[PDB]
């Protein structure tokens, strides 16, 4: 004990949050000097210095003694240090843990407020907070337990950690150093330790003094919790040898309690000397847990006590080494070595229920789950701990009382994320919804949805995304009456009203993952489902009901897939510890493990013939392996690969082996003898590099599908030859895919929890599976073909019946629709995702199917009775609904027709394609009007006053042409490039404005020049409409800005529109009332004419929508996302 502190040391080490020395402290200069040799042995470099060793040898201490010395300080951390506690952690865990670090270290908001709101975005957040901000710095981890975690601080930074396992580093890449610390000290530092409590100098030290360190075998905390009782019981010195003697300790688990004996001796005989009044106090500190430094606050309502009492009541049990603390500022907060929480646990045990009650129950007898405020020094453990409490006191109707609200969820989740919930609701759910409802799937559903809502700033109003479920769900019925119960108050509610077509539901849905599900698979006969992910288990469930049927920890790191063998004896898994195992699909219990891979196993698969048994394992090391289960040993390594081997078939006639990797190929080796027979190059992309992965066999075995980039091919086994090649979603990249036994069915994840089943062979989608709104990283059909299983990262499998799924439905539509609002009700047109057109009637199921040559746009002629249709060839046919059938069609059209409409009356068709003319055919009579525009192409054009048709093309130029008489009347070049709508102002009409990339151009039909250029916007105008006669123009803007001009030639009025819009503006309209202006781009959003926007609510699960169909009433609206889901809102009651 003395003095390098420097006032400068002083100040950076509390800052980093670094604890200060123990009540007794004694140097160990030895070490402590090692350790900082080891980290200037760091240079500027990044690295890492491990200080491992067993429990209780001190070190904490050491290292918060290492960085005690300006020498070290200053010229080496010159930015200071950090300590972050982490000790064991789970992923929620950890997150807990960085959120609050991240708290820490962007105090001011340097980068954005709102802490992270999950490990990998948390990880990121901090690589910069490290490397600017707070560049030289040095990170003190303490208590690592596992390799992963440090893998999210492996970020070029320069770290000390300390932990009991000298394993924690096989992990991570850097220059790495290691300092061990002797399990204890040495007699004479030992009795210097004793020394210093009793207040003496070893001279007058008893006897039995050799003899104690002898038993507290050298370790500092049982050292000093001693020298605590040598010191308050001066007489009993041999005394107290004696109980140390014979550790008179009872703990069940006998066995082989290690640091345990000492320890729990001397933690028993000091705690059963505490005065007879803060004896109990002491107890009910066995619900505090490890790794937790406590706040006062919690203590005070824990006990109905205040601050400053408290604090002296704790402030004994520090000064027995049976409590620790340090400052938070002002505000103290306490925690408890690992070994005592552990020692407390075993003693306690018959309470710790009852205690964790008591608990909770003094938090509703000073709070409300949902009114805690976020400056309260308790704020935090409540919300990450409060949940905890009850489940571990088992308090149903308590906690489900708690999970069961949004209000608890949007307190939490806007200020943590939903992270952690998603997590407590798989958890707790055992304790949680049982007995018959289903108000757990509910709330997990609900957060599965809108996860990716909750927690991101500004939060999204509660209410509205809950009025977005099922009629019969809780989650409803609360945000329902939640709005009711404020009916008048300027909100108004939108209410989807036909949410409940929309939604694929599938037959099932299981939930058994705490993170990302990577792979799942059907047992051999279909009625059971393994699925694997990055929790690290191996999960069972049946395929009927999700029942589930066995729960293994099966690896030390993520597992990327899992197989049944032929005969459903046994399950193999595949992780990132590159290893392979074998499990006894009935116990569950491991049948031996093979590790050879160098590289994390990615493919794995058995041999499908009930008579031999082998396992073939595709690796990231480039190699492929067959074992023979019936030996410890493996049988073959195929050596032949460039790149990483991402999956790997056995033939439907074991004979052949098929694999797919990373360096562009297919690959066939023998079984028998491992040898390869062919490689088929992917060369179907314009050297490009490509990525095969999932890749199944035909029935017969003579034909083989595989996914790369875009598309799915089929090859002929033998010849080699390309025999299909369908281009999947646009231009992404198929993630997993899966070929039916039937039907030539194929189902693929597409990009991002998009699932398609194609038709091979009719090389057309047959079907929309719209079930997650997370990444789907697996994906495939049950043994028979007659259902799939779907796999993802919202933590989720899904079963779905083929069949039902095939059959053609209104649940998914394009965003190609027409609609119209006949006041008794709604009408929506549109075209089907995959062959003809719905006639979809709101506000009743209602759903009238026409099939059709694939359309390619819709129309509505008022009054019903009559819809019309684009054709992808050109195609132009009108259709009478009266009798549904009889039809007629003009010809016309080169490319594909667009937009496409009928005249006022029933009678004559307008309509445009990708070219320069604008059919008019006057059906009926077979009289065809050509408006030979000869400008590029018609951007697009819409019906007008008496026969007149006002249309733009994107050559800057607009026109006002004459239908009867296909006669350019008007003719302006309002724009040097592409015209990008433009409407008319209606009423009157004597304004008719627009906007094209660059600005928007408003005018008068007559002077040949504009009245007024409205360079607002620096994204470029997408869109616009007028007030209903009011004198604004409201503009779109490619960057989800959208400025309120003023009809008065030219001015500039107020630009409400942040992003702080989800992509585009395309589309705007004033109300009728001329006040509120409602916007859509990435979803809705309504705003507030003049100043500050409004009911910015609305969000969609999908994204880009174009053309939002507001009524009459403004009551009634109707659009589409790319997600062919039909929105119809309707304001609430
Ligand atoms: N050098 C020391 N001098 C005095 N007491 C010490 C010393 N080292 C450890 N201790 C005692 O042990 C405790 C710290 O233990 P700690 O270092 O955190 O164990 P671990 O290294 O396994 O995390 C303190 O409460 C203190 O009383």
């Amino acid at each position: 004990t003395d003095g390098g502190i420097t006032s400068f040391v002083r100040t950076v080490l509390c800052e980093g949050g670094v604890p200060q020395r123990p009540v007794i402290f004694v140097t160990r200069k030895k070490l402590v000097h090692a350790i900082q040799q080891k980290l200037w042995k760091l240079n500027g470099e990044p690295g890492w210095v491990t200080i491992y060793g067993m429990a209780g040898c001190g070190k904490s201490v050491l290292a918060a003694e290492a960085v005690r010395d300006h020498s070290l300080l200053e010229g080496c951390f010159s930015g200071g240090v950090h300590w972050v506690s982490i000790g064991k952690q789970d992923k929620s865990g950890l997150l807990m843990k960085l959120q609050n670090l991240c708290m820490r270290l962007d105090q001011e908001e340097s980068f954005s407020q709102r802490l992270p709101l999950n490990i990998e975005e948390a990880k990121d957040r901090l690589r910069v907070l490290m490397l600017r901000k707070h560049p030289r710095s040095l990170l003190i981890l303490d208590d690592v337990w596992d390799p992963w975690v440090l893998k999210a601080f492996d970020n070029q930074c320069q770290i000390l950690l300390t932990t009991r396992d000298k394993s924690v580093t096989d992990s991570v890449m850097g220059p790495k150093h290691v300092v061990p610390v002797e399990s204890g000290l040495g007699r004479e530092k030992g009795l210097e330790i004793l020394s210093l409590f009793v207040n003496m100098k070893k001279e007058d030290l008893p006897a039995e003094a050799h003899s104690i360190i002898k038993e507290c075998k050298g370790s500092p905390l049982v050292v000093s919790l001693i020298g605590a009782l040598l010191r308050d019981f001066p007489n009993r010195w041999a005394y107290y040898l004696r109980q140390l003697q014979n550790k008179q300790f009872k703990r069940i688990r006998k066995s082989s309690s290690y640091d345990y004996e000492a320890l729990d001796e001397a933690m028993s005989i000091s705690v059963e000397m505490l005065r007879e009044d803060i004896k109990d106090y002491y107890t009910d500190l066995s619900i505090l847990q490890k790794d937790v430094k406590v706040p006062t606050k919690v203590l005070c309502v824990l006990w109905d006590l205040e601050t400053e009492e408290v604090e002296d009541i704790l402030q004994e049990f520090v000064n027995k080494s049976l409590l620790f603390c340090n400052r938070n500022g002002k505000s103290f907060c306490y925690y408890l070595h690992d070994l005592q929480v552990d020692f407390l646990t075993e003693k306690n045990r018959s309470q710790l229920q009852d205690l964790h009650r008591k608990m909770v129950t003094q938090f509703q007898r000073y709070y409300q789950p949902h009114t805690l405020s976020p400056d309260q020094e308790d704020c935090m453990y409540w919300y990450n701990f409060l949940a905890y409490h009850m489940a571990s006191a088992n308090m149903h109707k308590e906690l489900c009382a708690l999970m069961f609200s949004l209000d608890w969820i949007k307190a939490k989740t806007e200020l943590v994320g939903p992270a952690h919930l998603i997590h407590e609701f798989v958890a707790y759910r055992h304790i949680l919804d049982e007995k018959d409802c289903a108000v757990c799937e509910n709330f997990q559903e609900f957060l599965s949805l809108n996860g990716h809502l909750l927690g991101r700033q500004p939060f999204p109003n509660i209410v509205q995304l809950g009025l977005c479920e099922p009629e019969t769900s809780e989650v409803y019925r609360q945000a329902k009456l939640q709005a009711k119960q404020e009916g008048d108050t300027g909100r108004l509610y939108l209410e989807w009203i036909n949410k409940k077509t929309i939604k694929n539901l599938s037959r099932l849905v299981v939930r058994p993952h705490t993170d990302a599900v990577y792979h799942a698979c059907f047992s051999q006969d279909g009625q059971r489902i393994a699925s694997c992910g990055a929790d690290k288990t191996l999960q069972v469930f049946k395929a009927e009901t999700g029942e589930k049927l066995l729960d293994i920890k099966a690896h030390e790191d993520e597992v990327l897939c899992c197989a049944f063998s032929s005969d459903d004896s046994y399950i193999a898994t595949c992780s990132a510890d590159k290893k392979v195992k074998i499990w006894d699909s009935a116990t569950g219990k491991l049948v031996h493990t093979y590790d050879e891979h160098s590289e994390q196993v990615n493919c794995c698969h058995f041999t499908n013939k009930s008579n031999h048994l082998l396992l073939a394992t595709g690796s990231n090391d480039f190699f492929l392996k067959l074992w023979d289960l019936n030996q410890k040993e493996c049988r073959n390594t195929m050596f032949g690969h460039t790149n990483s081997v991402n999956h790997c078939r056995f033939s439907p006639d074991d004979e052949l082996l098929a694999s797919c990797s990373a360096d562009g190929t297919l690959r066939l080796w023998d079984v028998r003898s491992a040898n390869e027979r062919k490689s088929i190059n992917v060369k179907r992309f314009f050297d490009v590099e490509v990525i095969v992965k999932c890749c199944s066999w035909s029935a017969d075995g003579d034909k083989i599908i595989v996914a790369a980039k875009n598309k799915v091919l089929l090859f002929d086994i033998h010849t080699s030859g390309l025999l299909a090649e369908i281009h999947t979603g646009h231009h992404s990249t198929i993630q997993y895919c899966d070929f039916s036994p039937y039907d030539h069915l194929a189902v693929i994840a597409l990009s991002q929890y998009c699932v398609e089943l194609w038709n091979i062979d009719s090389r057309l989608k047959v079907a929309d599976c719209r079930g997650h709104l997370s990444w789907v990283h697996g994906v495939m059909f049950s043994p028979d073909g007659s259902s799939f299983l779907t796999a993802s990262d919202d933590q989720t499998i899904r079963v779905w019946e083929t069949k039902k799924v095939c059959k053609n439905s209104a649940i998914v539509l394009k965003q190609e629709i027409d609609v119209v609002f006949q006041e008794n009700e709604t009408m929506v047109l549109a075209v089907d995702n995959i062959r003809g057109l719905q006639l979809i009637a709101g506000k009743t199921g209602q759903i009238d199917y026409l099939p059709e040559a694939q359309v390619s746009c819709c129309c509505l002629s008022p009054h019903l009775e009559y819809v019309a249709f684009g054709d992808e060839d050109g195609a132009i046919k009108i259709i009478e609904l009266p009798n549904n059938r009889v039809f007629s069609s003009g010809v016309g059209h080169k490319k594909a027709v667009r937009h496409i409409q009928f005249t006022a009356d029933g009678k004559t068709l307008i309509s445009s394609s990708e070219d320069s003319v604008i059919q008019v055919w006057n059906w009926q009579t077979g009289d065809y009007v050509f408006l030979q525009a000869h400008q590029e192409t018609v951007k697009d054009f819409r019906l007008l006053q008496d026969s007149r048709l006002l249309s733009w093309s994107f050559d800057g130029t607009v026109k006002v042409w004459n239908v009867i008489t296909g006669r350019i009347e008007r003719d302006f070049t309002c724009h040097q490039g592409t015209v990008l709508s433009c409407a008319i102002s209606s009423d009157a009409t004597k304004f008719s404005s627009t906007s094209a990339d660059k600005t928007a151009k408003i005018w008068s039909f007559d002077l040949l020049s504009p009245l007024h250029e409205l360079k607002g916007h620096n994204g470029c105008v997408r869109c616009s409409a007028f007030s209903l006669d009011g004198i604004l123009l409201a503009t779109g803007d490619d960057n989800g800005e959208i400025r309120i001009w003023n009809v008065s030639d030219g001015q500039l009025l107020h630009s409400c529109a942040p992003i702080s819009h989800g992509g585009w503006v395309t589309d705007v309209c004033f109300s009728p009332d001329s006040k509120t202006l409602v916007s859509a781009g990435g979803y809705l959003k309504w705003w507030n004419v003049a100043t500050g926007d409004s009911s910015q609510t609305f969000y969609t699960n999908g994204t880009n929508l174009k053309k939002i169909h507001v009524s009459p009433d403004f009551r009634t609206y109707v659009t589409v996302d790319n997600l062919g889901i039909l929105y119809i809102l309707q304001v609430l009651e």
